[PDB]
């Protein structure tokens, strides 16, 4: 056997795994299955650190993977709460920046704040907002009155941020339904049945 | 979309990748890549917590991963050593005991005191023989003298262990080398080349 043509069949599979392991991700996100999410997060995590080059678009889905990792972790070494994380990855992401990745960038900023306030930290609430920003001295004077429930934290919600964040979520789940592995896995189940 | 059925495919595709990661691990194991053995393991480690119930054929691929860690991890929760562990784990495994099982066997028995003393942990080495066993009070006083190169520990030794090890994991590797997804990714290696 060539060790080197065993390395490229083992950098192959690699692909299929991350691309497989990217869909599951993005569906057990999608449904709130926060076990299966912990799980699949792990597994792609390793399976990652098995590739040493990575393509264009396999760059996009390590990223993919790592931005819904830090949203799902946002209520829960940096220096940076995993919502201002999410934030970071989201504008480096090789990706359009159209309306809706304008709305789920706003969407993450409020969040990084109402989070905290959420978890009755406002000095943190308060750090988060100088790291992240007339309009920044009304988000000020909220924060500093513990005023968590006011209207501008109302529509800028979590709920909100989350069905945003599900809806960008169904284009990579679209964009990856066809990929190798689980198109093959798929034909299997159907042949049984 | 049908949750059971994506839950299928998903099951499926994990068994797929389980054999290729235990044929990955298999070949480390043998060329001595230390670093790929560990991601490989960990990878193998992580798919298999997406998996909940296993046939028999996937029991034998998980505890033969298992036992090749354990062995890999020799010279480096359970009260007992890795090598002690993995005689645990070879004497339970659903397997013939043939010749080469029982070499494998004794072999292990004998490095796991002889890796304490190696080690210079000479109650350690007691402490195991202890646990694992007129040839006993000759391996005792062998233990006992600190005498690590005894013509009965170089004739049971490190080398002919990983010997017999490696002749074993080739059967492993040889039965799994038609496995669908290290099959699938060598074609489309062979037509680029
Ligand atoms: C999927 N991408 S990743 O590169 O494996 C990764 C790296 C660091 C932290 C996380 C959470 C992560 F997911
Ligand atoms: C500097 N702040 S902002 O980006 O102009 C802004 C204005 C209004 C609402 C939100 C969420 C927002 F981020
Ligand atoms: C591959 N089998 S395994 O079940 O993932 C496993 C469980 C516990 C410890 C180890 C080292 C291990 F590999
Ligand atoms: C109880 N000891 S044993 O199993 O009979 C034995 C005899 C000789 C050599 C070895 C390695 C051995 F394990």
């Amino acid at each position: 056997e060539d060790a080197g043509l065993v390395a490229e069949a083992e950098a192959v599979a690699a692909g299929w795994m991350l691309d497989f392991l990217c869909l599951s991700l993005c569906r057990a996100f999608r449904d709130g299955r926060s076990e299966d999410f912990r799980r699949t997060r792990n597994s792609a995590e390793a399976i990652i650190h098995g590739l040493s080059s990575l393509t264009a678009c396999q760059l996009r889905t390590i990223y993919i993977c790592q931005f819904l990792t830090r949203i799902a972790a946002g209520k829960t070494d940096e220096r940076i709460t995993p919502l201002e994380s999410a934030l970071m990855i989201w504008g480096s992401i090789e990706k359009e920046h159209d309306k809706l990745h304008e709305e789920i960038q706003n969407l993450i900023k409020i969040q990084a704040i109402a989070v905290c306030m959420e978890n009755g930290n406002f000095k943190e609430a308060e750090e988060v907002f100088e790291r992240i920003f007339p309009f920044k001295s009304k988000l000020l004077m909220i924060i500093s009155q513990k005023d968590t429930f006011h209207s501008f934290f109302q529509h800028f919600s979590y709920n909100h941020m989350m069905e945003k964040i599900k809806s960008y979520v169904n284009y990579v789940l679209s964009e990856k339904s066809s990929t190798f592995l689980m198109k093959a896995a798929a034909k299997v189940v159907e042949s049984k049945r």
